[PDB]
């Protein structure tokens, strides 16, 4: 794939099915969002993956996670079978420190892009993914589950997968003019 | 021309930057790519200013006035004044943010955090680079309503663009 057209075309898959990103792929998928632009170098990052059997406890860890945030029967149930949408989920943490020349927004966000930069290694290898969040990021069972610490966020679930629909080509590029001015 | 996995895997920012800045189609698909940002509900939360030739200058004076008005020292006043010239080319991104309940303010900063990162990769792709930077300007009240900021938007970086020169856990 043409690294000008990936970055033209990008889009994300939420219908992902087997096989995973697995093996050498995956790990070109972890260096990837480990190339995130980075203020001071302070590597902000943590990553988790979650497979297999780790699926069914990322399941245990929603479910409990929205029973202690008051949900109703549906939101517990769709936390339950949340981990199920894809083979692989790759949950990122922004791992902060206190740094007073680097605001902790900048430490975020790069966390951030390293989601991003993950799910177009994705695309690029023949996968895809959907970077999803919703408000279990914040619930303290799941934020304990992935051992934050206070000053600490959950700013992805990186589903990953092979998209069940090829990625489209057939569409035309964004028109810039609403979005774009000269200063 | 670049394949798309080496450009994420050897994926580098340049800060040593001089003319050509990209233009024309060149310019115009780092926009592009920008507006293919993941953007949660589809909000369009971005805002690009492209800042060259006599928007250098202004933008420059803009700057000065923030560091001024804050009371920094003449060292300071200048480093602000003389930092667009560091690259013919910068696009500023600004958050524009709206309240809607499922999309929280900081995943709508984070899509237009990342429509920095792919400009700057949209640059890279096509024989430019460029650096990312922020600084404690992009908070001063004259600086953020030079471009257009309400009180729920943020400037997330001021990308300067030209010509160039432990962590995994199993769950
Ligand atoms: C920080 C962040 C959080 C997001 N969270 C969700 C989410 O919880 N659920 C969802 O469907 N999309 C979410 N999205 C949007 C998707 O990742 C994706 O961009 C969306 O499906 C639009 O498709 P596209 O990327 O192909 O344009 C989020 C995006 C960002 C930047
Ligand atoms: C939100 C954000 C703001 C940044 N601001 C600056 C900055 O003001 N000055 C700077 O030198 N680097 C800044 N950086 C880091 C650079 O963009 C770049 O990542 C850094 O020079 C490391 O080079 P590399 O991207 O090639 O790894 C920032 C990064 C992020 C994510």
């Amino acid at each position: 794939m043409d690294a000008l057209d990936l970055l033209l075309n990008r889009r994300s898959a939420s219908r992902l099915a087997e096989p995973a990103p697995a093996g050498e792929q995956l790990e070109n998928i972890l260096r990837a969002g480990l190339r995130a632009p980075d203020h001071g170098t302070l590597q902000p990052w943590r990553f988790f993956i979650i497979a297999d059997d780790g699926r069914e406890r990322f399941s245990q860890l929603l479910e409990k996670g929205a029973r202690e945030a008051g949900q109703d029967e549906k939101g517990i149930e769709k936390a339950r079978n949340a981990p199920f949408r894809a083979p692989l989920i790759i949950t990122v943490v922004a791992r902060c420190e206190d740094h007073p020349k680097v605001p902790r927004w900048e430490q975020e966000m790069s966390a951030g892009c390293a989601v991003m930069a993950m799910q177009m290694a994705a695309l690029a290898q023949g996968f895809n993914g959907i970077w999803r969040s919703g408000a279990l990021t914040e619930s303290p069972v799941v934020r304990a589950g992935f051992e934050c610490r206070e000053q600490d966020k959950i700013v992805g679930f990186l589903y990953l997968g092979t998209p069940q629909l090829k990625a489209s080509t057939t569409i035309a590029l964004p028109d810039t003019a609403p979005f774009v001015t000269r200063f």
